[PDB]
């Protein structure tokens, strides 16, 4: 969840 979120957003 978090890994994907950050990878995408940033």
């Amino acid at each position: 969840a978090l890994a994907a979120a950050l990878a995408q957003a940033l």
